[PDB]
DNA sequence: AATAAGCGGAATGGGG
DNA sequence: TCCCCATTCCGCTTA
């Protein structure tokens, strides 16, 4: 099954949900969610995963925080903004 | 207050 | 057994 960080990277590459997520500085790998349209993206993640409950941005961001220590995604000190690692971007 | 983002400990669930 | 990779729940903090 696809990992959350890969799902997000794939969306940014395809542009399928441009009103929910976008690059801020693509060369640096920083990206940001839409305040008003992030829940539709979270819903999509849960449906793709086949999860029992409806996915919310809160639960998706809880999973995102677990990447902080391994490094695939880190929180940036800007509203709704995160950053992929060089390793993730290179693959 | 209302609204919202951000946090993580802990319990629980996936699929090896 | 016991790690993988989350998901779900809850209470708290910060803006
Ligand atoms: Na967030």
């Amino acid at each position: 099954k696809i990992r959350l960080y890969q799902f997000l990277l794939d969306l940014l590459r395809s542009g399928d949900m441009k009103d929910s997520i976008w690059w801020v500085d693509k060369d640096k790998g920083t990206f940001q969610f839409s305040s008003k349209h992030k829940e539709a993206l979270a819903h999509r993640w849960g449906i793709q995963k086949g999860n029992r409950k409806k996915m919310t941005y809160e639960k998706m961001a809880r999973a995102l925080r677990n990447y902080g220590k391994t490094g695939e995604v880190k929180k940036v000190k800007k509203k709704l903004t995160y950053q992929f690692s060089g390793e993730v971007l290179g693959r």
